[PDB]
């Protein structure tokens, strides 16, 4: 997250870090005790058997007893189309069930087909890069963003920070966009580099996928 701020610790207990050899590479969202959802581009080409699913995290550079770690049992995809930047969602079934507590909670999803109007206020978040060269992030970041339809296709929810350069960045891939208390987005792609101040950030439109999601998690 570029130009965002540190989250209060465990403010977003559905927020997940996906990791390889102890290094974060992508965000995800706990949507049931034994399922997370993330971006399909996070796991394309990745050794899924080596992926660790980290719940209850805040500061990645610190040892944290609030943490629970799972492996991926199964992957569910929904037509990921990287050429057209479409259907950028996967569900990873875990090898066990999360222990739901103060630091680890299941996110709430919108109704199928819910649309977001121009001007909707959302929070993006993640452990992605902090700038062009500021560094990647230890502490979970969040960011106020506004839903926009200009320079956005119907097949995305897009957001733009007004009046300054800020936005999601590398490593924020697969992280939730929260709007009106619900996970409306999964960070999918940027244009013009991170925080261009021109192109909106694009997210997989979770509302479009809810019937598919419910079929899997129930
Ligand atoms: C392949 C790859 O690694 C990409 C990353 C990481 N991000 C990217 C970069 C910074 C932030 C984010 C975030 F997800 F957070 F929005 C994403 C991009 O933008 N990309 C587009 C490209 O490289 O052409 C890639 C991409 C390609 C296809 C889809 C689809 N559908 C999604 C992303
Ligand atoms: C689920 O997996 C947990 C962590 O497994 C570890 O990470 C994966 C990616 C592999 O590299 C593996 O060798 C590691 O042990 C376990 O700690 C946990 O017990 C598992 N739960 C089960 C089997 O129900
Ligand atoms: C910045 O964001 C704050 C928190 O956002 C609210 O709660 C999150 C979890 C989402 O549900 C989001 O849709 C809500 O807006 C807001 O309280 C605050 O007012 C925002 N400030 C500005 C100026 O945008
Ligand atoms: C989650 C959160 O902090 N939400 C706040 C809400 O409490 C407040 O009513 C509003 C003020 O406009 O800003 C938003």
């Amino acid at each position: 997250i570029v130009g965002g701020r540190r989250a209060r610790p465990h403010a977003w207990p559905f927020m997940v870090s996906l990791q390889l050899r102890g290094g974060h590479f992508c965000g995800a969202t706990l949507i049931a005790p034994n399922f997370v959802m993330s971006a399909a581009h996070c796991v394309a080409n990745v050794n899924v058997r080596a992926v660790r699913v980290v719940l209850g995290a805040h500061n990645l550079s610190r040892r944290e007893p609030t943490r629970q770690v799972f492996a991926v049992q199964r992957i569910f995809e929904n037509g990921y189309d990287p050429v057209n930047l479409l259907n950028d969602i996967v569900i990873l079934q875990l090898n066990g069930s999360a222990t739901i507590n103060a630091n680890v909670q299941v996110a709430q999803l919108p109704a199928q087909g819910r649309r977001l109007g121009n001007g909707v206020q959302c929070l993006a978040m993640g452990w992605g890069l902090l700038g062009r060269n500021r560094g990647i992030a230890s502490v979970l970041q969040e960011l106020n963003v506004t839903v926009v339809t200009s320079l956005c296709r119907r097949s995305n929810v897009c957001t733009l920070v007004r009046g300054r350069q800020a936005g999601v960045c590398f490593g924020d891939s697969g992280s939730p966009l929260v709007c009106n208390g619900l996970i409306h987005g999964i960070a999918s792609f940027v244009r013009g580099g991170c925080a261009s101040g021109l192109y909106p950030d694009a997210f997989a439109p979770v509302a479009q996928f809810v019937n598919w999601i419910d079929s899997i998690i129930q």
